[PDB]
């Protein structure tokens, strides 16, 4: 099993998630504590649970989006290895992304669901497709761009849609603060 002799800490969950949450868990090898202690392997957050109330944690704390990276690729991350996956909502981050357009350009799988969500509850309106008013087409720029992607980008430099690459965002979730100027992180 994938998660084999670990023990894991779930914190605040609601209880309908919990035991969806719990059962996921446990058909993969992995076990659950209601306590605090050298057992245990990893304290899980909710995602959009806000950073600055978060207790201090002795332990290598994730949230459920790490256990679902894991289970997507079969294999057991680091807790740093995506900025997602750990702990990252900031309700000060709110005003700043309210009224944002954004269309996403590059991304598949499971990173681009996590990214809507992530952009979502940081209170930005993710659109499923470029449109002349979108306010930022958010480029993955890990990534060889796509043909579709450098269509994207040409119709967003007619539309006068702003072109930035992803790490201007990696940038205020790490950070916790937002960033007024995209230009450093712009294609052009
Ligand atoms: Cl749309």
């Amino acid at each position: 099993k994938l998660f084999k002799n670990l023990t894991f800490y779930l914190y605040e969950f609601p209880n309908t998630k919990v035991s969806r949450l719990h059962k996921c868990l446990s058909d993969n090898g992995g076990q659950i504590s209601e306590f605090l202690s050298s057992t245990i392997d990893f304290v899980v957050i909710p995602h959009y649970f806000p950073v600055d109330e978060l207790p201090i944690f002795s332990f290598p704390t994730v949230n459920e989006w790490w256990i679902e990276r894991c289970l997507y690729y079969k294999k057991i991350f680091g807790i740093d290895e995506h900025a997602l996956a750990k702990p990252f909502f900031r309700p000060s981050l709110v005003p700043y992304f309210n009224g944002l357009s954004i269309h996403l350009t590059g991304f598949k799988g499971e990173e681009l669901s996590h990214l809507k969500k992530a952009l979502t509850i940081l209170g930005a309106v993710v659109h499923e497709f470029l449109g002349v008013q979108r306010s930022i087409l958010l480029v993955n720029t890990n990534e060889p761009f796509s043909m579709k992607t450098r269509f994207k980008i040409q119709h967003a430099t007619e539309w006068n849609v702003r072109v930035v690459g992803v790490a201007w965002l990696w940038n205020i979730i790490q950070s916790g603060k937002f960033i007024d100027q995209v230009s450093p992180w712009a294609i052009d």
